[PDB]
């Protein structure tokens, strides 16, 4: 994929038996040479870097304090954690979307910021702040939270976002500003179809000839008492109507259980999907049983059955 790109790895080689630094919340991955990044929710979006996919240590933060535009948008946001880091690189710039808002509201706003580079020691590395993407208010049925860009297979970047409310949304991008196309209308492609329409945290995979919308279902955010799962559907179209394997409209709830965890693993979730050739992971966050429900970092191999469906190997 152009805009999420690993090289020669196999993933289905490698033993992803993590270690380090593993506390993590909605994380995503970029590979840049020998060096992979997680970013993820907390303190001016959270780094942690790796060299090789494995082993992970923490690496500080894209931003020092909150930027100064996010306090006009979530005036009542008092402390300066960012959630559900996107990113993808284009046009030789790192877009990372990230989403500003506080628990339970859906006054809340997704910003970018783009850097050269991923190495700090690069003497080129600096994120700048790009701004508002898209934002929501009260009076909206939508929540301007849980971003993931993806480029259809006409090159048209796309921005999925969404957490209840109406659920799941999509808009098409400029590539210019990597914003919202000034002409483009804002399109519900998923929702539980119930009260409360727990779903969130789009992701968006192109794999031969369907477009899958990745989403997690039920309550995040609980340690143990969490009942995340993860679900997908798939269209080939970008604009819907995604559909389960078994038919099942993801506008009414729709949507094949990938994972919903197991005794140990608690509500996995809030998911990304990365390639390398063939080879898939998938990329999530669970809450450890054992060590006090902290939400930890997990990376699977992710396979494709014979109809195209994806699947982990321990279910
Ligand atoms: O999960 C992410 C964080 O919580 C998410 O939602 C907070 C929720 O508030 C309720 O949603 C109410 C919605 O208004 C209706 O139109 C819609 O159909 C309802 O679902 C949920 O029970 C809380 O988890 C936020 O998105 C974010 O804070
Ligand atoms: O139970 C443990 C969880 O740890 C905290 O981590 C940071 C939290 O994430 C924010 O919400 C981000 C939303 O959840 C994602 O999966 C949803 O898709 C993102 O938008 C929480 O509000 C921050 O506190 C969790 O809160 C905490 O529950
Ligand atoms: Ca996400
Ligand atoms: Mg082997």
């Amino acid at each position: 994929v152009h805009f999420h790109p690993f090289g020669n790895v196999n993933f289905y080689e490698m033993d992803w038996s993590l270690k380090g630094d593993l506390w993590a919340h909605a994380p995503v991955i970029a590979k840049e040479g020998s060096r992979w990044y997680v970013f993820h929710t907390g303190s001016g979006i959270q780094i942690k870097t790796s060299e090789d996919g494995v082993h992970w240590e923490n690496m500080g933060r894209v931003f020092p304090s909150l930027p100064d535009w996010c306090k006009q948008y979530v005036p009542e946001k008092d402390e300066d954690h960012l959630w559900a880091p996107d990113i993808c690189f284009y046009n030789g710039i790192y877009y990372l979307y990230y989403s500003v808002s506080t628990f339970g509201k859906n006054t809340s706003v997704i910003g970018l910021a783009t850097n050269r580079t991923l190495d700090p020691r690069d003497p080129d590395y600096e994120w700048k702040d790009m701004g508002p993407v898209i934002h929501s208010t009260a009076s909206d049925n939508y929540n301007a939270i849980d971003p993931n860009v993806v480029f259809d297979q006409e090159g048209q970047p796309w921005l999925s976002f969404g957490s209840f409310w109406s659920g799941i949304q999509l808009i098409q991008l400029d590539t210019e500003t990597m914003k919202p196309a000034a002409q483009a209308e804002l399109l519900t492609i998923a929702s539980r179809g119930e009260e409360p329409n727990a779903i969130e945290a789009p992701f968006i995979v192109c794999r031969n000839g369907y477009y899958y919308l990745f989403v997690s279902f039920d309550f995040c955010c609980r340690g143990i008492e969490s009942t995340y799962k993860i679900a997908v559907g798939r269209s080939k179209d970008i604009t819907g109507p995604y559909v389960d394997k078994n038919g099942v409209s993801m506008m009414q709830g729709g949507g094949t259980i990938l994972d919903a965890g197991n005794d140990r693993w608690i509500g996995p979730g809030h998911c990304a999907v990365y390639f390398s050739g063939v080879s898939a992971i998938l990329v999530n966050h669970a809450y450890d049983a054992l060590k006090n429900g902290e939400p930890t970092l997990q990376i699977r191999p992710l396979y494709w059955d014979d109809e195209g469906w994806p699947y982990l190997l321990e279910h």
